[PDB]
């Protein structure tokens, strides 16, 4: 039901994802996710929804619903806003729109810090992204000092391959380590290496795109459908249970969190009935030997960056 952070605070391995979440439904589709009893709420500043989000937990919370401390609410940094003066006011910013005090966990979005503007990718005029020239220990101690002033409770990173990891764990002076390491997981990228790292260095690891995310915007037609696939709906027809249901109690079964993304309320709904079943050893080994390497999210505009974290192993 809940994992231990390093910081002792406890994370529902159940959580609701937000991106590509529309602002007219996601205030919908939080509340609904409350009442179901979901407990974690994903989120970022470049979903541009977290105003709507917010306006549902604070309704929840006037309801007396839930009480604050009940919630584990999850927020990112933009890879616009990684040098030091700037992530304070990329948080405060996220605090207001949420509307909350403290976030329980702040995740460096990104390892790839971009030329700070309005522009979330901003481009220059041969039309490729521009970097910083930021790295990824001064944006960390940065981070170091949101949990020194209160505004944070954790944090942690996201889509950060070993080797920038172990940078952070062996960062002269390090004060927090990372609580969280948020990446891409599925049967068809089962990232057995990373996450086999991070849990040996104590680091909670959350899969996002657990369905595959079928509504991603660069979706083709001639793509792998993890939802569709028959020898995954198979397993799931022998526990009578959804495909989607089956994907979310894969990964809960590895000792990760998991976070699918839904604004419809039966499926919400759906997603939560997840703990009144088990796979067996043999449905877990089967499901991990559909490995593809195949990524969603590959951030394939960034690909010279200097801290492009998918040309490594792992
Ligand atoms: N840190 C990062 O870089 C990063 C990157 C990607 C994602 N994430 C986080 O991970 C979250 C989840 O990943 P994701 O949004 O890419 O995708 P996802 O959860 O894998 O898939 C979401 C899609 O699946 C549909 N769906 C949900 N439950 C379903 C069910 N029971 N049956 C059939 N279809 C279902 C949703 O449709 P409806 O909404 O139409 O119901 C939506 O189209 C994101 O929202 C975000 O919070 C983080
Ligand atoms: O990185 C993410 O979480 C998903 C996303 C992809 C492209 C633009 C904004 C968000």
């Amino acid at each position: 039901s809940r994992l231990l952070l390093n910081n002792g605070a406890k994370m529902p391995i159940l959580g609701l994802g937000t991106w590509k979440s529309p602002p007219g439904q996601v205030t919908e589709a939080v509340k609904v996710a409350i009442d179901v009893g979901y407990r974690h709420i994903d989120c970022a500043h470049v979903y541009q929804n977290e105003n709507e989000v917010g306006v549902a937990i604070q309704e929840k919370l006037r309801e007396q619903v839930v009480k604050r401390e009940e919630l584990f609410i999850v927020s990112k940094l933009w890879c616009t806003y990684h040098e030091k003066g700037l992530v304070k006011g990329a948080c405060q910013k996220t605090l207001s729109d949420l509307k909350l005090d403290y976030l329980d966990l702040y995740l460096i979005h990104w390892p790839t810090g971009f030329k700070p503007g309005k522009e979330f990718f901003p481009l220059d005029e041969s039309g490729n992204v521009v970097p910083s020239d930021t790295n990824i220990l001064d944006t960390w101690a940065a981070m170091e000092e949101l949990v020194d002033e209160g505004l944070v409770k954790a944090i942690g990173i996201s889509n950060f391959n070993h080797l920038q990891v172990e940078m952070i764990l062996n960062k002269p002076g390090l004060k927090y380590k990372p609580a969280v390491n948020q990446i891409e997981c599925h049967p068809y990228l089962t990232q057995e290496k990373l996450i086999q790292y991070c849990q040996s260095k104590g680091i909670v690891v959350t899969a996002y795109s657990p369905l595959g995310s079928p509504d991603r915007p660069w979706a083709k037609p001639e793509d792998p459908s993890l939802l569709e696939d028959p020898r995954i709906k198979a397993i799931a027809a022998k526990h009578n249970k959804t495909t989607a249901q089956v994907l979310i109690r894969f990964p809960m079964q590895r000792n990760l969190v998991v976070i699918p993304k839904s604004v419809t309320p039966e499926r919400i709904a759906e997603n939560f009935k997840v703990f009144d079943f088990e796979l067996s050893s043999q449905d877990m080994t089967t499901l991990l030997s559909y490995n593809r390497n195949w990524r969603v999210c590959a951030l394939l505009s960034c690909t010279s960056h200097k801290d492009y974290p998918f040309h490594e192993e792992f």
